[PDB]
């Protein structure tokens, strides 16, 4: 009542994805692979009237026309489109991107991305398993430095694996 | 052909294939006949590696020889129903590479032989190759994808098919 804040979810999650984590972005792109239209209805909406040219992908002009149509934050993400491979954002990306914890904070849901990235099925994503979804294993000192400040971040107990808990509180941050 | 780079979704897709809308499946099918080399490496890489016998198809075995490999029930159920490249192919890739304007346009040109911009019932027959129930599945076709009730299927309302799920 008076003045208040009705705040946006999809622009919240849409100017937050760049700073998440490399695991959790690469998580958030396999749950909205995976997840059905009735989960993900109101971004699927969303993403079909701002494609007036039926692309599959919005461009930055698309997303302005469409804060138009229909603040800083919100102005480096259309930058940060203009800046990648195709000056576009794809459908499965811009899903990745606007998906919600309330949708996908989910034992059922994040036990996809967490069981495609646990090959053996140990129950815990081993500093071997956590190289491969990046990269070949045979190629870094870079590499190895984002693995080790990766591992700082998840792996809370330090015994070097990340294992489901550690995974659930990783997805649920930031 | 050594390295390869497997998807979350690849299994999934192999198995939802069969299930697609028809005009989808066709469409699929040309897409994954087009999809230059950098698009389709990866998963021609795939199937190479996974036949074993040389005979440009895969087997039940071959597929489970694979992922043990490298390192799911319904997997076993896709694996009991050979498959040939084009048709591995059309059942495996993902949105990230078919869901582009450009690349959709292929089979959606093939398919409007007028050229109006739109698939008509008479254009969906021709696709599809007397039984009333041919018109019957392409009526409940066309229901299913023409949004706006103007009896045809425009690009907007192809490339929406496209991107269901
Ligand atoms: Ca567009
Ligand atoms: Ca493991
Ligand atoms: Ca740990
Ligand atoms: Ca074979
Ligand atoms: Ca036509
Ligand atoms: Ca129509
Ligand atoms: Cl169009
Ligand atoms: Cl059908
Ligand atoms: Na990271
Ligand atoms: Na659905
Ligand atoms: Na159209």
């Amino acid at each position: 009542q008076g003045h208040v804040e009705l705040s946006s979810t999809l622009l919240k999650n849409l100017k937050n994805f760049k700073k998440e984590n490399e695991l959790k972005k690469i998580a958030l792109t396999i749950i909205a692979k995976h997840l059905c239209d009735v989960e993900i209805n109101n971004l699927r909406n969303i993403f079909i009237a701002l494609d007036v040219d039926n692309s599959g992908t919005l461009s930055s002009q698309e997303i302005l026309d469409g804060l138009k149509k229909i603040p800083p934050d919100i102005h480096q993400v259309l930058r940060d489109i203009d800046s990648n491979a195709s000056g576009q954002i794809h459908y499965t990306d811009f899903l990745a991107a606007t998906i919600d914890k309330q949708t996908y904070l989910k034992k059922e849901v994040c036990l996809i991305p967490f069981k495609f990235f646990d090959i053996d099925g140990n129950g815990k994503i081993s500093v071997e398993e956590l190289k491969r979804i990046f990269g070949r294993d045979d190629i870094n000192p870079l590499i190895d430095k984002a693995i080790d400040s990766l591992l700082q971040e998840v792996d809370l107990n330090g015994d070097g694996e990340i294992d489901f808990h550690e995974f659930m509180l990783m997805m649920s941050k930031k």
